[PDB]
């Protein structure tokens, strides 16, 4: 009992997908610390339109102001678990929602719209049904903590990059300033807590948000949400057709599920500078690859997805927290399952299961 992975297979129409409704969010401090507030949230800022072009340095502070989390920490579902407890008896949806749906991290979700497309990098996922819920929560292959073991520096580097890139385009106030001059500490977090439905597959899953843009569109989350990103600046047509249909990928899948309408792009030189800035639209991202034979196709991502909570749901029988099912899949081969009890796969936390139970 498997499922299989090629795009062929899942060309049809465009499934069902619910407009995402923000039920909530919560902050990771500097200490990883939660709370149930958008204290972390911060606001798009970009350079002023009578200045200078970007000059964004993002290797400053590398790595003397650089504070990263701790990665040998397994945080799993557990702060999104946390958010749920905390709003168990005021979920929209009627008696018996929670039940009926599932329960998983944004990029959790990415990775499944991806795997159609997705040559270099398998997953796992972890699949637990508990009051009727299933929870899915990601294990770190074998292959991937070995790949995290052995990060080259250059890759540390641009890790930190990418979170600097932020610090230059986000203030901590509407309408406020930047300020660079601060640390770099990637524990810090806001994320944001979605209802969606996939099919007749009813979500709750939380996404960490970049910024809210006070002159987005739509000022009501998660349409006023803006996702940072940056990228080597491009200089070829063929540069550019790479991208589309290989990061732009990635950045539709991650930004669609939350309903995250726009995702901002600095272009960076070689010498670790953006001078340049993009706005990519979600919804416009596909027009690049609509009419390429290798490009990518939304359908395919979701009827996929579809097809695997599908699997899961009639795979994962038995209501229990302590049970696992294991979803595995490596490039070439289907998802497959095996099951397990109990440490180290089980994820569900006492804390959450008790409370829940009684
Ligand atoms: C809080 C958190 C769980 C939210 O999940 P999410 O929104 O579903 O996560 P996503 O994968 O979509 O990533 C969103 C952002 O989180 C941050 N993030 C994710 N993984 C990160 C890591 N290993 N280190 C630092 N920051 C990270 C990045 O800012 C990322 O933005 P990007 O896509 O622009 O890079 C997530 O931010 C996080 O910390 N994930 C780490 C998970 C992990 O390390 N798992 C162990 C291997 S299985």
């Amino acid at each position: 009992p498997s499922l299989r992975t090629q795009p062929s297979l899942y060309s049809g129409p465009f499934p069902f997908y619910r407009r995402p409704s923000e039920l909530g969010c919560f902050s990771l401090d500097a200490q990883r610390q939660y709370h149930g507030d958008a204290r972390a949230l911060r606001y798009y800022s970009p350079p002023p339109i009578n200045g200078p072009g970007p000059d964004f340095d993002l290797r400053d502070g590398y790595p003397d102001r650089y504070q990263p989390r701790d990665e040998e920490v397994q945080e799993r579902l557990d702060h999104l678990l946390r958010w749920v407890l905390e709003h168990r008896n005021q979920l929209e949806g009627g008696p018996g929602w929670l039940a009926g749906a599932t329960v998983t991290w944004r990029g959790h979700l990415t990775k499944l719209l991806t795997t159609p497309y997705e040559r270099q990098e398998g997953w796992q996922l972890a699949a637990s049904r508990f009051q009727g819920t299933l929870y899915l929560s990601e294990v770190e292959t074998p292959a991937a903590r070995a790949q995290r073991l052995a990060r080259p520096p250059l890759l540390r580097e641009l890790m930190y990059m990418g979170y600097k890139f932020s610090q230059y385009m986000c203030a901590d106030k509407p309408g406020g300033s930047p300020d660079p001059s601060g640390e770099v500490n990637t524990n810090v977090a806001y994320c944001s807590v979605l209802r969606s439905r996939l099919g007749n597959h009813p979500l709750l899953f939380s996404g960490q948000v970049d910024c809210l843009n006070p002159q987005a569109p739509c000022t009501q989350p998660p349409s006023c949400y803006v996702q940072l990103k940056t990228s080597k600046e491009m200089h070829s047509p063929g540069q550019w057709r790479s991208f589309y249909r290989h990061k732009l990928l990635k950045w539709w899948a991650q930004s669609f599920l939350p309903g995250v309408p726009h995702v901002v792009a600095g272009f960076r030189n070689p010498e670790g500078f953006v001078c340049s800035l993009k706005t990519f639209p979600t919804m416009e991202m596909f027009e690049n690859v609509r009419n390429d034979r290798e490009g990518w196709n939304p359908s395919v991502c979701m009827n996929f997805c579809a097809a695997f909570l599908s699997f899961a749901q009639s795979t994962v029988v038995q209501d229990d927290p302590r049970l696992v099912h294991l979803f595995s899949w490596e490039p070439g081969g289907p998802v497959t399952v095996s099951v397990h009890r109990d440490a180290p796969y089980a994820f569900l936390p006492s804390w959450y299961v008790e409370t829940m139970t009684q």
